[PDB]
């Protein structure tokens, strides 16, 4: 018998009639409803037009570096640039369409971090499904006061300033839109720029330059799309190419390579895109390298902006 | 001076070199990751070849209902069936891919129960996106011992036993597959279903009636691939029940019947429905890009439910 | 000789190294373009979210229609809501990609009006683009100060109010989404809409009576990926009214119906019709390569509008 | 009270009846239609089979260059050959689907020109919609007398004839037909040949030699055209390849780079189509230079024609 404790909900006190009858919504206009989105909206274009971190590409590694950097700096704007609908990219299942997330050692120390249950196994731990990890972690960076995510949102190019560097932004669209297709064209870009010019587009040597953490998972349909464009427009530059399964090396080398890019200034990796970059071996269905390559990246990007 | 406080993270006092090059895994062998996650997906499906409540679709309304329900009763195999890889179906966007969520009052009172941040605005407050409702909601339901996501798998058929007690459709079980198959034209076919039954049956397939009978809540919506799945078959089945097909927005005759209606359905026997599902059913008005009833309606499913479990 | 005049254009004066290499554009900064883009479009967001008049495609009876309203009312709030990238619907050509425009008389009354050129022809006229009629009547419906042009922005739906005043159906805006999202099978599910209202309803939501009703005017063609939108979606809500189907090509009676039936709609209040769209609700023949009665078409329902708001 | 005015349009003197009963069109035979549209194509593929300048896209750098060119030379044959039904390219909208049309000073004497309203900023100027400034120039340059616009048309290749030089025209066929497909193959494409040949196909050295104005825009479905045509025949000329965005940068570069190709003669670019050529940076949702560069390449014209 658990079967007899009360049937309680918000509503159990207010909602009196088994029929729900006495229920009422206060009333509304459908312009009001329009107004309150759309003038939110603006506002966040308007703020993040100039932003001091961007984050390509909302997955796990993505996410984990987000976390890490503005919870030390609530004060940075951090603008998360997310070309699907739903945020959280391969972090939804394990492997085969199946549920429990593996996390080698020391990992584990994030999901106590977050205070994510999980079953310790010695050496790893397991998660009951990878869906309470990305969830968890999506809803305390969203909570946070500078923190911004644009989804449904598609990074098409690099903002650039003349060699020896920069990035200084990226060039952005509706993914829709930037998939498209058979329509009229052009479909013109909007631009994201990074915190450190002038009015008069060059730079200001005064202000800390704002920097981009490119994690887009590796080659793909969207995947590895900063690697393979700083590639392109370099010559001298050349794309590693993923290699073959190897959880120990794999992990390892993913976690060690994170970080500040050598020939760009101001350009930082995480997660699969690293190994596509620097030519290193995949790792399957484990997870604890993209959490703290997160990490690991957002150590270097907290450094570069503490002076 | 925020630049002058510490860099600190969960390895700072563990990883010393500026490199990284004294950071280490655990050692590991690929089969011991495989098998890690196979036996365990193995044990959902056994465990949950047979439950209590099945919901189909994970979105706002869907959702929802499992949070009230598992709470009130953790006792409870409660089966979640979402066809997408990812869930939250259309909460993830406010309209016209813009991002903020107005939640009409009183569906503040569900957002402090979930402690929910939110900007008062009157008559409606506004959560500053509605990626954070979803993502709150998903990973509390999530961490409840007796409930169980099937993402990746739809839901292609009912379950159903002969007519009456009382009512044309009988319902027992779901039928599943992977979504890609569902959805595979036109490689070698079949590729046969799976099924999930629902609690009240002996094992020679009848019914038992010392068992309180399990129960189906469909929140398919009223769009997509699939979409106000349940009703569709329900009313394809039974030749004296037809869709009421759903109207025009106009929100406050929508947000009100929709809250209103959901629940039992009034035919099929331990069949219920909550959200945009409802208006399709019902032929109800829409809303757009308001959010307080998929919250409510929700709520009101799992207050029916609840008291068909209670006795 | 023609060849001997001088080579002149707007900076002859000002750049004078023949290589240009004293050119320079004024400075600029990457975040200042964004913010003088997006600040516009919210500004038009915010102003329309309430419109006097809602016109439904940007086609060439739309557009006249939109010309004649603005221009007798510039006060009027007129919001034009355009599926495609580019507005002109099927304005751009003549027949079989052929370039010719035929206008029988007396729509050449109107080419004069808006300082058009033609061939005369004697029962007929004909203009040397179709695409000059088109852009030419965009560049002047475009610099009114009152009008927004909402392209690449489809309508999906209808705002609606309950039953009678009367007739089953009752208009109080329209439901919209950008194309490519109502296009878009099949990504992640829901993406929810926006709304636009019309003139004349409380902060409650319900009527005020000591305000003119805005109005819809409907002109989205027989044909295309959507086409015949709001006639369909009034006969589909509405169960005692049906489409009457466009039948074959007539000119002389075709040309005559379309202009003649255009303007309100008895059945739906504070809705119009015109154009194409005209010919498949009444059940009415098509003309093919002529374009008299659309420009005609649009200029009678422009009345019909015009008398609504005088009062 | 506006609303006392009186309802007042072209047929207000004519059409006495409510109800529109009284209106009626001068009576018509089909078959007069069909032979009105027909005969004029017919008149138009005859006189421009042999034309003085062909431009190729009719988006914001190839219309306005049409302005230009025209205007000051009523007597030459301008044939604009553009793919799409619609003409305007990329010019119907600004960036991720809004609609204002930002242009740098000097860039408002070209509107000014054009009688096109905008609101002063300083540095800059706005014109209200994108839609605005691109149907004004579409409106006045088609009604000049030796204009020609054949839409849903598209450019396959060009016509050229031996080494040291020439391109000599283009090569065409309905877009539907280059785009198709499953169809049955072959369907042969038509020519359009420049001013400057005999009827033995031989130059004739007495006359002015007609030019190709290549307004493609960047590389993509139709895209940059005419420039990897000429980069594929061309062993030793290679295609430059877009660089990232950077305004200040792009936007003097376009100008300045348009006008004549140094390899081919009697061959010319302007707008995007000439970042793709010479590897300069993108813009994005800005419009200056797209107009200023079509005034570029259509003063070299000019000078050309003049002798």
């Amino acid at each position: 018998h658990l079967n007899s404790t009360p049937v309680t909900h918000c509503l159990s006190d207010i909602v009196k009639k088994e029929d729900w009858s006495d229920f009422k919504f206060a009333p509304i206009r459908e312009s009001t409803v329009s107004r309150a989105m759309t003038s939110r909206y603006f506002k966040d274009l308007d703020k993040f037009a100039v932003s001091d971190v961007i984050i390509v590409g909302a997955g796990s590694s993505g996410l984990s570096a987000a976390y890490v950097i503005a919870k030390n700096r609530p004060d940075l704007k951090v603008c998360i640039i997310e070309s699907s609908v739903a945020p959280g990219g391969g972090s939804w299942l394990g492997g085969q369409l199946f549920s429990a997330m593996v996390m080698r050692k020391p990992a584990h120390l994030f999901l106590q971090e977050l205070e994510i249950p999980y079953e310790d196994e010695g050496d790893y731990v397991v998660v009951k499904h990878a869906a309470l990890f990305i969830s968890t972690v999506l809803s305390k960076v969203l909570q946070l006061p500078n923190v911004k995510l644009f989804n449904a949102t598609c990074v098409e190019d690099l903002v650039t300033r003349p060699p020896t560097v920069t990035v200084a932004g990226v060039v952005t669209n509706w993914t829709l839109v930037t998939q498209a297709h058979g329509t009229q064209c052009s479909m013109d870009p909007n631009v994201i720029e990074l915190a450190g010019y002038k009015n008069d587009g060059t730079r200001d040597l005064s202000q800390k330059h704002g920097v981009i953490l490119s994690t887009t998972g590796h080659d793909g349909p969207f995947g590895a799309f900063c690697a393979k464009r700083i590639v392109d427009i370099d010559q001298n530059q050349k794309l590693g190419g993923m290699k073959g399964l190897d959880m120990n090396h794999a992990e390892h080398d993913v976690v060690i390579h994170s970080g500040a890019y050598a020939g760009v200034d101001n350009m930082y990796f995480a997660g699969m895109e690293v190994a596509e970059l620097d030519g290193l071996n995949r790792m399957g269905p484990t997870f604890g390298a993209m959490a703290l390559s997160g990490v690991h990246a957002a150590e270097q990007i907290l450094k570069h902006f503490a002076a």
